[PDB]
């Protein structure tokens, strides 16, 4: 094996600078900016690559001018207003601190690069207390520290706990020596943290390329910032996918759609999507609707639309052979993916249809042709897809005869875990072409680093397949897997509510499983319950106190619809996810890195989901601040501590940090059942002179004009001082969308007592009852009054939602 060994000379080109090392070997550092350096070792010197990054849009971050190298004896050095770089001679070593001369990022020994006959190795000094997290969408403890992953889109029905590799490949970890590592290699990848000694940590690959992207940020957020800059802004959801959303292996007919539809709105359970599954089609992949399924599918989309509930359908990437006339169209087109041994289509084994055609999305020409199949559905009111079995399915390490297909660019094993990248990208950009500034809903099980610029994520065929009442385990997984795929740029993303595997054999004794599943699930941004083939999971089947509950659980999300949207758009401004680990919030607390159990939900949040079987309490960790039981309000912990809570089966531990507000909505059936309706925002007073806000986001929740930037802003600001609360409603930032109105406000402020007065700008406000408060609250938006609730100990001011400046003064 092959090492740099000693650098003889240096050459700058702009934002570019080449180490010549031993026998024609070069590694290059180039500055993006300040914080973030390309880093491109060679073993030949050429620096080509077969495919340039299907994940990186811009390396562009902001970097002015050439690059300075100082040369000392034995050393030369780079300085960034952030970073220090140290370059070792002999033999070749790169060394990155921060500014304050504290080590970040160091080669092992000579062995910082390693070649072997095209495999390619980076070492790097491993520090005793040195964490790191992400990865993306992968199983087991959110800290990677001690463990070995690596990338190969698998196909690995009712996983593990600690089942490696998944569905998705996403090479971007992070380090508590706060960096990030985006290794820019599609090849199979494995990343050792530490797994092979205590002395280093190493990535590779078989092949390709050893290009990395080091990105030092002062915080977690800074580092996915940058992150975000290189590999894109996350594309929102449709306002309504944030609703809850219902699905079964056999949703594929009309007169179910109906059923399940009509079955909702009696029980006012909420729900804006029924989901198809892929026997929704006649063949693969045709996208007509299955004839003996559907009557009158155009009928039934706007019926079920008249109802509130939108429709996404399945779609695989192959053409069944069976299919005979899109197969031989596909096949005569050259838009098959082939075999290198034939030079002909590749002849792929398939769980349903037959032998198929894997479709060449690689292929420029598959973009547009794919575009006009998948379109059909979509004119009929179909609102987007979930893209299913894109690994390719049915392609794990061990199936070696899939290495002989040969893509447009390239072969399998260069190819393979960007497969349903391409594939998912091309669906996007097809429903951007024939569907005018509309954002898409994909939601994807195979994918690459940057598909939050096209796609959103589940996390695939999780749960107990040998006895569904057996995946307690496998559910609390999915809370460090949700949050790995937040850190991986999945902030849209859900599990299998149920899970997917397992006959449900008895539904009382699946009742409780179920509960907690959903609990959890209605946390997480594109909530989907879901089960293989006819086993039934809809939150009424698991009888009359589950259905309570669940709808409670279901409910609170929708209550919390404009705090989670505000949320959403965050995701696309910063990259962080809505289901936040809270080390990204807490970088300083060692103790969040150890947290499996509980999630933030946006900053304002904490969710500690019960995932232990026959549990009716809850073990919490609050971070910094003070903490209140947001189910009941009043009860209230100090933070940086272990508390245990009850959390009997009806209860979600959910803690509200004090100095918080929330809006919210009423409950209602599905997203815009109320196009018009007053907002609450709930304020949790500070510490005395602490000021806190929230920054109400709204959008028209369907269009791309986000993406301008057309919006509005409405700031709550919360300041307690001596005996007195101030309470400021901020002028509307009007950026080009008008909310719903006309509409009222009501500032929810929680306090032990009722005060004295309240004021409006200089003018007391006239105290009323509740009910007179509460009355013509969507019809009358003149009155400006406030009232007390004694059992709640809340005070709630009512305010037309004018879009002007106003200072709400309570007297204490
Ligand atoms: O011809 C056999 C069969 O074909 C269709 O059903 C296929 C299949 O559909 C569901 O499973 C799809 C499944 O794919 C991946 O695993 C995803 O990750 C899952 O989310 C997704 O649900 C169903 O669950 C299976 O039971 C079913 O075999 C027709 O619909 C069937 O009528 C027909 O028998």
């Amino acid at each position: 094996e092959q090492y740099l060994g000693n650098c003889t000379a240096y050459s700058v080109k702009g934002n570019k600078v080449v180490f010549s090392c031993a026998n024609n070997s070069k590694i290059m550092l180039q500055l993006c900016s300040g914080e973030v350096v390309k880093i491109w070792a060679s073993a030949d010197g050429n620096f080509v690559r077969n495919n340039e990054s299907f994940a990186v849009i811009e390396e562009d971050l902001g970097w002015k001018g050439n690059v300075t190298v100082k040369e000392e004896p034995s050393t030369y050095e780079i300085f960034t207003e952030q970073l220090r770089i140290r370059v070792n001679k002999a033999p070749f070593q790169l060394q990155i601190f921060d500014k304050y001369q504290k080590l970040l990022f160091s080669d092992y020994a000579e062995k910082g690069f390693v070649n072997d006959n095209g495999k390619i190795r980076t070492n790097k000094v491993l520090r005793n207390d040195e964490q790191f997290f992400g990865l993306g969408e992968k199983s087991g403890n959110l800290n990677r520290r001690g463990s070995a992953y690596k990338m190969w889109n698998s196909d690995q029905p009712c996983y593990g706990v600690n089942e490696d590799p998944l569905y998705k490949s996403i090479p971007f970890f992070m380090s508590s020596y706060r960096y990030g590592i985006f290794f820019d290699n599609t090849y199979k990848t494995e990343f050792k943290f530490g797994s092979e000694s205590n002395d280093y940590y190493s990535f590779e690959a078989p092949a390709g390329q050893m290009v990395y992207y080091f990105m030092f940020g002062n915080d977690y957020k800074e580092i996915i910032q940058n992150y975000i800059a290189l590999t894109g802004k996350p594309i929102m959801p449709p306002k309504w996918a944030l609703g809850f959303s219902q699905c079964r292996g056999d949703y594929t007919r009309e007169d179910q759609a109906r059923e399940i539809a009509a079955e909702f709105r009696k029980r006012k359970i909420p729900c804006d999507i029924i989901y198809q599954d892929i026997g929704w089609t006649e063949g693969l992949q045709d996208f007509d609707w299955r004839k003996n399924n559907y009557n009158n599918p155009k009928g039934m989309v706007k019926d079920l639309s008249d109802m509130g509930f939108k429709m996404i359908v399945s779609q695989d990437p192959v053409i069944s052979q069976a299919n005979q006339q899109q197969w031989k169209e596909a096949d005569a087109l050259g838009h098959l993916v082939k075999d290198v041994r034939t030079g002909k289509s590749y002849d792929m084994p398939w769980p349903w249809g037959g032998n198929c055609g894997v479709v060449d999305f690689t292929k420029p020409e598959v973009a547009d042709w794919w575009g006009s199949y998948q379109q059909k559905p979509l004119n009929d009111g179909v609102r987007g897809f979930w893209t299913a079995m894109g690994e390719p399915a049915w392609s794990n390490e061990d199936a070696v005869d899939r290495l002989n297909m040969k893509h447009h660019l390239g072969m399998h094993n260069e190819i393979h875990n960007v497969y349903g990248f391409t594939w998912d990208k091309v669906v996007t950009e097809q429903f951007y072409k024939h569907n005018p500034n509309k954002r898409i809903f994909q939601m994807t099980r195979a994918a690459y680093a940057g598909l939050q610029r096209y796609t959103f994520g589940w996390s695939g065929d999780s749960g107990n397949g040998s006895n569904v009442l057996d995946g307690w385990k496998q559910m609390a997984n999915q809370i460090p897997v949700g949050l790995s795929a937040g850190m991986g740029l999945i902030p849209f993303w859900t599990c299998d509510i149920s899970g997917y595997c397992g006959d449900i054999k008895d539904y009382d004794a699946m009742a409780e499983l179920y509960v907690r599943w959903l609990q959890f699930g209605v946390f997480t941004p594109l909530s989907r319950a879901h089960h293989e083939g006819g086993n039934a999971v809809e939150p009424w089947k698991f009888g009359t106190e589950a259905e309570n509950i669940s709808r409670k659980s279901i409910e609170l999300k929708y209550k919390l619809f404009p705090y989670l949207y505000t949320y959403a758009r965050e995701a696309h401004d910063t990259g962080l996810p809505i289901m936040r680990a809270l080390l990204l919030e807490y970088p300083n607390d060692k103790e969040t890195f150890k947290l499996n159990g509980q999630f933030l939900v946006g900053k304002e949040l904490l969710v500690a989901p019960v995932v232990e079987q026959g549990a009716v309490t809850k073990d919490v960790y609050l971070p910094e601040g003070e903490w209140i039981d947001f189910n009941n309000c009043k009860t209230k912990y100090k933070g940086e501590q272990w508390i245990t809570v009850d959390a009997p089966l009806n209860t979600i531990p959910v803690f509200v940090k004090k100095g918080s507000i929330i809006p919210q909505m009423p409950v209602m059936q599905y997203i815009d059942e109320k196009k018009v309706y007053p907002v609450t925002f709930d304020i949790f007073p500070g510490n005395l002179n602490k000021e806190t806000s929230f920054t109400f986001y709204e959008d028209d929740g369907e269009s791309r004009d986000y993406e301008r930037d057309v919006f509005c802003k409405t700031k709550i600001t919360s300041k307690a001082s001596n005996e007195e609360i101030k309470i400021t409603v901020g002028e509307r930032e009007y950026k080009g969308y008008s909310p719903a109105g006309p509409r009222n406000f009501i500032l929810k402020i929680h306090a032990s007592n009722k005060p004295k007065d309240v004021f409006a700008g200089g003018e007391k406000l006239k105290n009323v009852k509740p009910h007179v408060l509460e009355k013509n609250i969507e019809a009358d938006f003149t009155k400006i009054n406030w009232s007390w609730n004694e059992a709640e100990n809340v005070i709630s001011v009512r305010i037309p939602d004018s879009g002007k400046n106003a200072v709400i003064t309570i007297k204490n």
